[PDB]
């Protein structure tokens, strides 16, 4: 039998979530969401079973001062996992160190805040001094600001970096709590904003999308699965299955 593939992933609504049950769940049965459905589809097409393992450090992945990576990216580089099936953003810096599939979903960074302010854009947000802002530590939004040569974004990075202890949150859930409970705006991917703002009517997107990019399945460089995965993703795309999966996990339809 084909060796069981090790899948690195991360908890993120509605991509990967704990299933609610009144009875014990083990292994993969503990999880549900868009990425679990994607895995079910991909594994059918490619002919494997798999073992879902949450990334031990709970990070997506970024490189430090010394050039060392962490998170799911590190798991792939170190061949601790065969695949990363998660909302893993396809970026230039990452693509140099792992092999991504073609994208299964598109998105862009935008702003999540409460309602009622005159802040209408990143420019507004960077200029004002009332509201703090940041991003998930060691994810692609953080790295976007870190690498930016756009003046407003350079300022925003200097600010986030200066206030890193507080401004850079552990995960999206903690960032949402910080938005709700303090004067803080979260720089968050638009698909995640879409999800949360249709469920919590106290939240809103501010401004438009600041960039445009995709989520892809990650594999270690040289993986024999990456191209097979790309082909499977395109099949699912063309068959309308990716669209259906998005409708299943995002619907409805929740706030004015
Ligand atoms: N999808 C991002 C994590 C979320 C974010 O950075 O806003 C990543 O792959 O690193």
């Amino acid at each position: 039998a084909n060796r069981t593939l090790i899948v690195t992933t991360i908890l993120e609504e509605p991509y990967v979530m704990y299933r609610k049950s009144d009875k014990p769940l083990y292994g993969n049965d503990r999880f549900e969401g868009y990425c679990l459905d994607l895995l079910k589809e991909l594994s059918n097409i490619l002919g494997f079973i798999y073992d879902v393992k949450l990334v031990p450090d709970g990070k997506y992945g970024a490189q430090n001062d010394k050039g060392e990576w962490n998170g799911m990216v590190k798991e792939l580089i170190d061949h601790r996992a065969d695949l990363a099936v998660a909302p893993l953003t396809i970026t230039y810096v990452r693509e140099k160190v792992i092999d991504f599939s073609k994208p299964f979903m598109t998105l862009g960074i935008s702003i999540l805040y409460r309602k009622g302010t005159p802040i209408d854009s990143a420019d507004d947000l960077a200029k004002q001094t009332k509201i703090e802002y940041g991003a998930v530590r060691d994810g692609s939004t953080m790295t976007f600001f870190k690498k930016s040569k756009i003046s407003t974004y350079e300022k925003m990075w200097a600010f986030m970096s200066s206030r890193q202890q507080t401004a850079l949150v552990r995960n999206s859930d903690e960032g949402i709590q910080r938005v709700l409970t303090t004067d803080y705006a979260l720089l968050m991917e638009s698909t995640s904003i879409e999800y949360v703002t249709q469920r919590n009517c106290n939240l809103t997107q501010i401004g438009g999308l600041i960039d445009s990019k995709g989520y892809g399945v990650g594999t270690p460089i040289g993986s024999p699965y990456r191209d097979k995965i790309t082909i499977a993703i395109l099949q699912l795309q063309e068959e309308g299955k990716l669209h259906m999966m998005k409708e299943k996990w995002w619907r409805g339809n929740g706030c004015p």
